[PDB]
């Protein structure tokens, strides 16, 4: 499923991502579109040989399961394909507890060298919320 903008902020608050560790929806809105355009199908292969996947592009390394990645961790306890689901529930659970590891959203290298710092307010700007 390829989420409108709005309508991708709309699911993040209902499932608690707004300031959730301190991060504003807007945040959560401009990782997602720089992570995957939205798109909940979204994969990437990392060169380590793990995969990122979802709207957050959450990787095989240390978060999900997806039986192909060598001595990886499968922390948020789910099938990585689960990931890619148009229901985000998966998604942003595991989010959760990525930003709370001690890095907070600088754990996604795309928020970091693209929304960081920026106006991330206007990703949400005229959306009924
Ligand atoms: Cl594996
Ligand atoms: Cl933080
Ligand atoms: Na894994």
């Amino acid at each position: 499923k390829v989420f409108g903008r709005c309508e991708l902020a709309a699911a993040m608050k209902r499932h608690g991502l707004d300031n959730y560790r301190g991060y504003s929806l807007g945040n959560w809105v401009c990782a997602a579109k720089f992570e995957s355009n939205f798109n909940t199908q979204a994969t990437n292969r990392n060169t380590d040989g793990s995969t990122d996947y979802g709207i957050l592009q959450i990787n095989s390394r240390w978060w999900c399961n997806d039986g192909r990645t060598p001595g990886s961790r499968n922390l948020c306890n789910i099938p990585c394909s689960a990931l890619l689901s148009s229901d985000i529930t998966a998604s942003v659970n595991c989010a959760k507890k990525i930003v709370s590891d001690g890095n907070g959203m600088n754990a996604w290298v795309a928020w970091r060298n693209r929304c960081k710092g920026t106006d991330v307010q206007a990703w949400i700007r005229g959306c009924r919320l």
